């Protein structure tokens, strides 16, 4: 089983990786990817083999806190390292969410989420639906959300908790002025596979797109294209950790 | 083939009903016993009362929904359009769409109560407070409190679910959507706050706690439920179907109704 | 001085009741509940709105005092082991007297005639079967028409209640205002509705207007009865204000601190 | 008396600019652009924001009229057309004010004026302690704060799911910002009112470094210690003529404009 294990960079981090490093190793060729620190830190593992997401299985282990994505204690380290060289471990499979920034395409993968910001002044734009203005949004940004990581920056901008078993994405508005010019529909919407909302300039052609807190200032844009990525990213199960268990103990204790 | 025609009452659902009957004078003969199309004129609950009057043979019948007043998202045919529907079904070529709906199953302490939902279930007090306990799946989430919960079909979410300040779903998506309808979050009953939209297979339970008496209102069908000891929500297996004659998108619907 | 004191009924506030009357007989304290200076309840928020309303049309000289025997409740903010230090402090006249802002709720038919009702907390209009539509007047000018569960116009003091759950704004009591809410409002384009909660200062007028149905399912302090006929109903900042006997001094924002985050 | 005139800067505020200079020197009316006694706005809000902020020092002898070239702002009330009145009416000679925010920061106490809201922002994670009156309130943990005027209400504090506040009331308001309410960072969730000398102390967590924006005057401040609010005794005043209720430009802007 050719796996490959990533660190944050604390000394505990660097450290327990020794521990299981131990008990072949392909930083190229992986089949078992262990993230150890954080979420953020398994954001950082999951953009790092974006392109071998169909032949991956994921595990996480939080140095920290509890996370959706990091939930493995430290000491479970020596039990999970007995486990995944077994050879029988069933996969968990998550839907992923792709941004497209068209100018020649720009495609990106996000576990999490994709935002648009603006590069300075206001954000206006018209949200298409399928070939099918919707409407004419004004204010902060938007936020595409995929079912996982409606747990994180989705949640806040008042969105919609949803099942990772569920195959769709969630967009939120963030901070619409919502009047008469740019009546916004409020509400969160849920759009399924094959669905896609296309973002579209009315000025500026400058926007923040960040893909998982990975910000990166576009310009000359002329179209962005959400849809459900046909890839999905696959995580070890062998316990029994329910996804509403971590939802219960993250927000209501 | 069979079909019946429903009406709201006032006299502009009645009149265009009587012109459309009239004009299946085609191979189409008049039955609300066992129909094969059932077509309602009038707004959205008068959908609602047509579904749950043949709620026992869904899975042959084709419901046409007719709006004599706003649009609705069930009732998104006009008045105008009426004359070209006959025809169309007359001869038979149409595709057919179906949403999923939602179970609620209720105990007691006996027997058990099922209902079927084309919007949503509701779950309120008997006039004082509404305080329940949130099991998911055997699994305890929370405890609420205030005036109610609103489990939503995907379909519903444009309804009630939306003014609960609810997300909203495409029909296609077959699942659920839980909100809370104004939950006091004093730190003894801590809530998600966010609405829930639960999966196939997934039960979410609604365990009482002191009072055992709640008004359970199936598409504002509320009747009072007395000593329960449960109320199990999950995606029914069984599905509503509509006859699509062209193509109007969900969310075009929804831009037509809210955005405008 | 002349007082009186409410009890929530249970064992713990009858018992209490009777000592802390006792204790009041060692000073100069008249008993009344007809024409008291000084009302006290002991119980919760709740067993607070019932002495309120049993008293007003006595607001002015009355200072209320409130006595929680479980939870911390904004307005019984007094723990059960204080009723000793309580009385010492009333018996001399050792207090200061702070004012909260009250809600005048006007309702008129098809003129039977007229009703008025004050709210510590808030007053709340709801349809009596079908949807609830009216057309929201703001000083005599149409601001938006209404479709669907209902209204809620709420107090300073009572922001903190059933207006906080329906994601209403926390105000300060010394402020003298009202907040209007909605209650699952539709929102479309046919009845578009500004959405946010509405802050109206004193002197402002919120008219509800019906638009078909006329029967209305009012409630003021979850006191509701059925209106029919009913041709307006106004909202204002009334003149009255509720009167607290103050000793000690428990902030308003500690008193949110310790019910909705941590205590 | 004195008088000056603010240009957005496009050819339409410029050319209505020329068109009332001109007017009011027919009339007994001195020019000052650094010492006036009447403040005129054309443009729109921001344009409003950037007549205040110009002349925040002289705030006691200065009435503002603002003029809205596009669309209606709720500070540039009147409109292009009625120029030729606001003309005479100035010329020949009631004043309202409106509360202001009083943004302090200390790390060389810096004092800040706001008219609308003063936001505080992070550089990545938010973390922050609110503090009101000398006493603990909550651990805040998202984008960020923010601090609203009254006459603020309807601008980005509206957006944020704040609630509208009358300009009578001499308040202000906070409002949360993208907050993540969980067991570690559990906040109010609620706008919270603020009436007058109750001081709302902002006092940092973890990095000192906050992006502070006054009125879309985004600073980035460094070494930050404590930012506290308070409502200003400092007021902005505005020429009345015609009564143009506050309720009224809340319709016309977010509900509904059937006249235009
Ligand atoms: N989302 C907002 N909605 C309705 N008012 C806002 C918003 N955002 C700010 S400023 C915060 C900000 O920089 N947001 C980034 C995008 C943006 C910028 C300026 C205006 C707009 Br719109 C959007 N405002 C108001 O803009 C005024 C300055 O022109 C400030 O008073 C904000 O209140
Ligand atoms: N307020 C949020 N609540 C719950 N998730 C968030 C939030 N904010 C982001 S990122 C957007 C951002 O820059 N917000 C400004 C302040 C901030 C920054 C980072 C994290 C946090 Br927390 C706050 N996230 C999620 O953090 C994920 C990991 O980087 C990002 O993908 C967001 O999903
Ligand atoms: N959902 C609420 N959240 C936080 N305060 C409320 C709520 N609802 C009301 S009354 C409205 C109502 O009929 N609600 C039905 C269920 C219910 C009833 C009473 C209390 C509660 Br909690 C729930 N209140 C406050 O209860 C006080 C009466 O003792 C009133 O002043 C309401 O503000
Ligand atoms: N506020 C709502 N917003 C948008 N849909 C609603 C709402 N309320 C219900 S029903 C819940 C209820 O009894 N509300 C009391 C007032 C009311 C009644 C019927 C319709 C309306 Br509108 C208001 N609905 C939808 O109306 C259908 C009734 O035919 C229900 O299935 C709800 O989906």
């Amino acid at each position: 089983m050719k796996y490959m294990i990533t660190s944050k960079g604390d000394e505990k981090s660097d450290l327990l990786r020794l521990n299981m490093i131990a008990g072949e190793y392909d930083d190229v060729e992986p089949e078992i990817v262990i993230s150890i620190g954080g979420d953020g830190t398994f954001l950082s593992a999951f953009h790092q083999y974006e392109e071998r997401l169909d032949e991956i299985a994921f595990i996480g282990i939080h140095t920290g806190h509890l996370g959706f994505y990091a939930d493995w204690r430290p000491a479970e380290a020596d039990k999970l390292v007995k486990l995944l060289a077994k050879g029988e471990y069933q996969k968990v499979s998550y839907p992923l969410l792709k941004t497209t920034v068209k100018y020649k395409e720009a495609t990106y993968l996000a576990l999490n989420e994709s935002t648009v910001k603006s590069s300075g002044g206001p954000f206006v734009v018209d949200v298409v639906i399928n070939d099918i203005h919707f409407e004419r949004f004004r204010g902060d940004g938007l936020c595409m959300s995929t079912p996982s990581g409606t747990t994180a920056y989705n949640k806040s901008l008042g969105g919609a908790l949803m099942h990772p078993s569920i195959e769709a994405m969630q967009l939120t508005e963030m901070a619409s002025i919502n009047n008469r010019v740019y009546r916004t529909i409020g509400s969160p919407l849920v759009f399924p596979k094959h669905h896609v909302v296309s973002l579209q300039p009315v000025n500026d052609k400058d926007f923040q797109i960040s893909v998982d807190h990975l910000s990166i200032l576009h310009r000359d844009v002329q179209e962005i294209r959400y849809e459900v990525s046909a890839k999905k990213i696959h995580f070890a199960r062998f316990r029994s950790f329910p996804f509403w268990r971590r939802v219960h103990d993250s927000f209501i204790e």
